[PDB]
């Protein structure tokens, strides 16, 4: 059971600013469960695609993470960002609010008006977010076993214990980051995790935004995150090499997998 689309990939390609297919985007008219949201589409990716709902951290909004919309979009996926209820939700409001977020893209999936109708694969889901927002991708991911996927960055929760999760999990890692320190957030987090397929990626000197918007290793982060969600929900095994290697990389500080096959 794969779901191949685009062309065969290469280094260049997903280090690319833009990966094959053209991207659109709408405003969410009347969210249900979350704050706000940007649904970001291929118009022209030649099947349906899986859903990825994005949550930022504490007092953040979209602009936080935003750039991963049209990356991963071109692609070939449905990429809704979200703003929370308040900016000051917990992880576990923003975990609930991020299964809303997909769920809502469901809904549009099934709308005839929505720019969306038909472009989901409601079969294949994936959650990722910043620092609390990473924090409700692995609660997501913990609670939610069929998740394809996850990929957090710098993730932050108030328990480090994940050793339930059995969803392909990567975690991008800050590793200068003194909101969330790695040794006592990401890293402990990663280390709880013996059931599943997992990366560790280390930005080289990196403050805790160092996934944001506006970060400087969008070619490589960019490349980890698109291989990380065409391996594990599209099954696509072009991506096994792109998704499992060790990326060789002076911008990288640390990095560890378990359990992903080249």
């Amino acid at each position: 059971g794969s779901h191949m689309r685009g062309p065969n990939p290469t280094a260049a390609s997903l280090e690319a600013s833009a990966g094959p297919f053209t991207v659109r985007s709408f405003t969410v008219s009347r969210p249900s469960g979350y704050g706000a949201g940007t649904v970001y589409y291929p118009t022209n990716a030649g099947g349906t695609v899986g859903a990825i709902a994005i949550v930022p951290g504490y007092t953040a909004r979209q602009s936080s993470i935003k750039w991963w919309g049209p990356r991963l979009a071109s692609h070939g996926f449905v990429v809704i960002t979200i703003d929370t209820n308040s900016t000051l939700d917990q992880p576990s409001s923003r975990s609930s609010q991020q299964m809303a977020a997909l769920r809502q893209v469901a809904s549009l999936n099934g709308t005839s008006s929505s720019p969306i109708y038909g472009k989901v694969d409601t079969a294949r889901m994936g959650v990722m977010g910043w620092s609390m927002g990473g924090g409700g991708s692995l609660i997501s991911a913990a609670n939610n076993p069929s998740l394809k996927a996850a990929a957090p960055q710098a993730p932050w929760d108030s328990s480090t214990n994940f050793s339930s999760v059995t969803v392909p999990t990567l975690i991008f890692a800050c590793e200068n980051d003194s909101i969330a320190p790695v040794n006592s957030s990401a890293l402990p987090i990663y280390d709880s995790m013996s059931r599943n397929a997992k990366q560790f990626l280390e930005i080289n000197g990196g403050s805790h935004s160092c996934a944001n918007s506006g970060n400087s290793d969008q070619a490589l982060i960019g490349k980890k995150g698109v291989a990380w969600m065409k391996r594990f929900m599209d099954n696509d095994t072009r991506y096994s090499t792109f998704a499992c290697e060790n990326p060789n990389s002076t911008r990288v500080s640390d990095f560890r997998t378990a359990n992903c096959s080249l």
